């Protein structure tokens, strides 16, 4: 829509496309940060919109609102949350490094929006006001601290831990299933001593178990909340029940353990529990990047790899089947790494009351939540749950290493065990051959001493 | 739409909405990969689409495509070019780490596309193929790479560097004009000698030259094209000249000096061009968080900081203006910093003929480059060219400072001089007041002997 | 020199060491840069080949008289009697296997001695049949490198965590009643009391102490008895677990054995894991370090609010110039942390199928970072935190200097008005009661008993 | 002891040093881990004071008597005669201020000496006024960092590079011939020459030595003149462009004064920017480390594509575990490399006004990654490079084991029916001729003369 709607400041007035809810602020922000293409996550929108409705609530039992403009505010916030105005908030990253301009964008959306709701019109005659209204009691310091936390702890809890569960499960199944094959084992890439494809899977399933204790640690940090701290951590200015009871309001919504933080110093201050929670997300990372390399390696092939597996082919050379889901996997595991670097960086740059490096840090943050999740989840229903031996291979691969010559010691003695080896390994004979030749044994002790399934 | 076009590949049909040009394959890593927001940059798509033309042109003047094929192919591209197709690349970052769904997504609407140009239809019935015509003696082995080094380089040359000059100059300029200002230096925080605000400025003027060498020294590197070395790096299925008559007329087309690689096995193999290239864009971001801090505590206060400069305020507590502007550049340093991190693991992760983590790699490249580019243009005109200096504040920091008792050496002796400096130190006195309360000298001889302007 | 000997042939080894053939071999293979095994780790790895020695005793598997000369042995290298027979670089096997040998040899010739032997190739004591008995070069490192990093965090770090903290508390407290300037992006704003900011830092250490206890369980499972891939193939069934007691017991820490083998030897996730938290606390630190010397600086054209005590001598003719030097100390080693997270990742991130083999990188690093914070934090504490003083004159000159307390006016005079001093206050260079009696709204008497700033 | 004293008084320091008491204050104040100044780093201090002495005897601000001592007692130590009189900790002063007058100290004291004099408090020589003379801790430190970092680079790792790229550079020449089959995404593709895939690691290699010498224009500008913030304040306005010609001369590298002095003192630019080029290395490195390590995996259950020297003791009973530890030692460093960089990067970032304070951590990780680099190199190539070699059996195995090969046939036989017959081999696990011949679409003759893998 090329019509504008005049729409004003302290700075004075400004054009504001008609069809759009937001006001002056926003659009001078509009003007002014045009830097790049990254804008805010609707997660952290949704966790906006969710800290200005229980603000309303929470004012309302306080006698600070009118029941009518409060219930308007909120019901404006649940069209927020519904992802009916998605579209309002065009605004950068790389703004304001308190969150301020996206602290104002919500609150002209909702103030021009519950206006109308309230039979009144957008625009410079609303009814409900972007600062005296929605952001009463409030400051952009502790509010978009709190809109980060919500949105980080909410999606650790509903979206990565399930995944990370799920795919636990299936790793789990896969080892039960898979606890009688032996195969070779390798250390620094060499053949070494055998193991059971169920153990090796083991392992895999025990590092998953140990990062959901890692990350569930980390949870009670990120689950407090700055709202109530004000400009300064002080609290001037607001009612001495407001941070408790707004903590309460939220934990209620959302089901999720809130709490008012304790110090809100250091919660306007830093970014502590996001620079720690991503400590835990950096290790799964770690532990992921591991579990995928060894998929790949093991389905290498079909024929000049090591191929003791077989993953599904998702996609359209007979056997070059590409390892594609380890591929995404990996990839994104680089991704949290250098995610983790740039929100070190912003984390350990606060000055004095306030640290203004905030909408860099939560765009990291969120990124690689959503980055683990989706990526254990497409790993987990499009590799993990149809990994598959080829028997045929693993026995041929264990029949051809030097390694099993071990088993020969009680029956032979380690000076004839270890010549076998010797002659086998210089000539490329198998240890069967090598031993027949010698004369050491008939093939029947052979096959009857050496069995893999004793390791 | 909801209507449906079947469409099909090697795996078999798959339901492809109707009012799109993407094909079978594109659909498939559709629902294969549904892992975060990030999609390929417009930047990146608009080079893809460079190299699939001039492959077209080439391949007609080998005569291994017929001209209605090539023109049409060509047309196609064009659009792309135009910015018509944006809305048919759907496929998220987190895919092959060849970028393989990316060409083949590039090959179908291409193909799709030059059919309809031709008078057919999209489709399987199509008279342009995606592989046969489109992707002619190319590979995403060796395709994906260039649209890269295209991306890139193209971004250097026309975003990046011209607006580094700018901000050169405007800061040059300001240099210029404050030569004569005398102010208080600092280093370590503390108070040290004297020099002129024109010279603090110069400093930050020579880092950005400085940063202009480096980056045009990674130039060379980045614009060598891997095109003509298909899936493995030998170049077979390809005619001779196909890798040179290609970067030629990329070069022509895009008026960027861009050359086929010397050495195909290491343009497969490996991002270090990028890796590299990086390394220069991770230094540049070094010095403009420098200089930003610089500028944003100089200008603190307006009466508890430093206040020597004043800024533009652009957004609407009276002298409280917030240097934003130089919060959005700091924050997008962090990232350049974070960024540089993910580059390198996927950079030092390639395995024998193929490096497979490029799209998370060329993800964070171009991003930087637009941080970088967008972030200086924003900060030269949003802050910059209006920097102010704060006269009176400046002298009075000057006259209250006990560094200028140097001046009294030459005159008095270092003895009778550190003596007045220790008695000012100690009561709270400026070196006026306590040199006359010893009686050294007159005010006359002060105001005479102690000329800042001959620091 | 001396003649030792091993599968490859023999080699020449100074007399006066106690290293055997496969430590010179190394020696001369890789000879990479200068850094070397740093002496927890040393100990930590002796600690190891001790248990082990007792527990092989006790099943059975070895003599008493070669099981207490080992032990015997290993008690004098954690008496720093052989700190110079360990010359590997750390840049070395990815297992750690060359310094896993190098003890066992030290351990072995020494043992020999102790039994009237002599060191060298007539030994009484083997460094392969009897010091790594039941062991393997892919357990025992893993679990020497769990052993020296909890010992260090339990011992070091932690300790000198709470004593930062109960120092800046005490100061919190002290200073409780100082009311100064808050600031936001680094402009002016609202007060807040110097004790009020202090407790913020407080409150950032304590928070960080939960973090790291949070990740000490992980790290205390031991490697030991899943020997070369984890199966614990070739030992007794009761090896891994009292070994893991043995150790528990002889360090007074709560060491276990790993439930899970192949996870503890294809990975080094506890000490992704652990030092997650370490850079958690290198940034907190960051900004600690940061606050203080901004606000100490000065003496007359900076911040100003507090001094720190100098220790270091100035120039006679520029006093009052006190570089902040604890605090460059501590940021320079922060920045160092998070460099040292970075290495660790990629190297946790690398292993392959059955063991991860970037181990002696990863321990190398680990272990400097926890020396750097342990005693960046007793420095900062001892010649800086405990002599933190507020500059109460010019808290009160820039406190009465700002116009941010015109916010108080406003409850007495309408929003316009006390603004409306506030512009001229600013406009004209004016002190807020200054402007307020020229502009004549009110008199001093009054402005004084509205402006309290004591009162938020 | 001996009783040295400055400004803030006396202190006792050990008689046999040659230090003052500004250093034993700073040894008292500054007890942070382990890591001291390199070798390197002291050197370029000492050259960069001798060329300072030159140069104020030339302008007539010394007495030669005091110059010359103070040469020699400079020469001393590049003699490396004195290398326990530096005992500071990297974690100081962000300026270097310590190290500078370390260096002051230790020069003064032995150059009294020199005179016939004694060290110590009745010294003919005086840190400060002799050894200092023209000069402060703010542009002599960033120059010493500069002289240790060009000549570092210049000396030690591009020698090593050109050798290791010669190396690899006859290996690609000497296995031009052999067959192998490519792998893209770890699968099984087309063939390639076991030469070509080599030249690929020798273009990486020339390609990196070009993008480090860029780089050293800028490390060539020194700060010397610039002084205490830049200006040049209290200096003869030809000395420091006599210096930086007297560093050329007596170190042959070409040192130029920096153009500008204040970006020179506020920045570490120079040192980032360098670094870059560095870790541009290090990925190279890794990446050609794991090719060899990978294609030399084995000896039965791997790929086995090639052999490697073996270098460490194996067992007898388990011949043929060649454990690829040159590459684990390499990869391990590269690793480090990539973390240095970051803290280079956060140091580099953090410069305030006229000078940047985290000059000791900067340098500390440059030079150490100049180290791994150069050591790691050279070790990597006399004990692998050189001795690469292929196992012709196994290339050929594989060679003829996969179906990539079917691609010949397709000239000779339509699309379909060669793809028929890979279908069945894969199918049945067969051989592409096997299938073929029992598919009956051939024979031996024909197929063997139409699948020619050595024409690509
Ligand atoms: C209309 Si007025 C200026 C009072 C206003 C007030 C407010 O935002 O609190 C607004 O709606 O913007
Ligand atoms: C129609 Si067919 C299957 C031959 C085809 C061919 C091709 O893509 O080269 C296509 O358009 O997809
Ligand atoms: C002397 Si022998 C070779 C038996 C030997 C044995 C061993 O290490 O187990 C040693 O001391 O190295
Ligand atoms: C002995 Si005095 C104090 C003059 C002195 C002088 C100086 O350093 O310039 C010294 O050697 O330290």
């Amino acid at each position: 829509m090329n019509t504008v709607r005049s729409e004003k400041d302290s700075m004075g007035a400004i054009d504001v496309p008609a069809d759009k809810l937001w006001g002056a602020q926003t659009q001078r922000s509009l003007e002014h940060f045009r830097i790049s293409t990254e804008k805010m996550p609707t997660s952290l929108i949704h966790a906006l919109a969710l800290t200005k409705r229980a603000a309303a609530k929470v004012n309302e039992d306080l006698g600070l609102l009118s029941e009518e403009k409060a219930s308007a505010i909120r019901q404006a916030a649940d069209e927020v949350l519904a992802g009916q105005h998605d579209d309002e908030f065009p605004l950068a990253i790389w703004q304001t490094g308190s969150g301020t301009q996206s602290n104002m964008n919500m609150n002209e959306v909702l103030a021009n929006r519950a206006s109308e709701l309230l039979g009144g019109v957008r625009g410079m005659e609303r009814k409900v006001h972007p600062n005296d209204d929605v952001n009463k009691s409030q400051s952009s310091n502790d509010v978009f601290p709190t809109a980060m936390h919500v949105a980080a702890l909410l999606a650790l809890r509903k979206q990565l831990i399930p995944q990370l569960k799920t795919l636990t499960q299936t790793l789990n199944e896969k080892s039960r299933a898979f606890a009688d094959i032996v195969k070779i084992g390798r250390t620094h890439l060499q053949d070494a001593t055998p193991l059971t494809l169920g153990q090796e899977i083991s392992g895999w399933v025990a590092m998953l178990e140990h990062n959901l204790k890692h990350i569930e640690y980390s949870l009670p940090h990120v689950a407090e909340l700055a709202l109530g701290g004000t400009a300064v951590g002080t609290g001037l200015n607001t009612h001495p029940e407001y941070a408790r009871r707004v903590a309460d309001e939220l934990a209620v919504i959302t089901c999720a353990p809130f709490v008012t933080a304790p110090n809100k110093f250091e919660a306007l201050a830093t970014c502590d529990a996001l620079v720690q929670a991503h400590g835990a997300l950096k290790g799964l990372a770690a532990s992921l990047m591991k579990i995928a390399n060894d998929v790949r390696w093991l389905a290498s092939g079909p024929r000049c790899g090591i191929g003791e597996i077989s993953i599904p082919e998702n996609e359209p050379m007979p056997g070059k089947v590409n390892p594609t889901q380890c591929e995404a996997l990996t990839m994104l595991c680089c991704q949290v790494m250098g995610n983790d670097v740039a929100i070190n960086m912003g984390g350990a740059s606060g000055n004095f009351e306030l640290n203004v490096f905030r909408p860099m840090v939560i765009h990291n943050f969120l990124q690689s939540v959503r980055l683990l999740a989706d990526g254990m989840e497409s790993f987990n229903k499009h590799c993990a749950v149809g990994i598959e031996p080829n028997r045929e291979r693993i026995n041929q691969l264990l029949n051809e290493s030097l390694m099993l010559v071990t088993a020969l010691n009680t029956h032979i003695g380690y000076d004839k065990a270890a010549e076998i080896a010797k002659k086998a390994h210089k000539e490329g004979l198998t240890l069967k051959a090598a031993a027949l030749a010698l004369g050491y044994l008939s093939e029947a002790e052979f096959d009857s001493w050496v069995r893999p399934e004793q390791m």
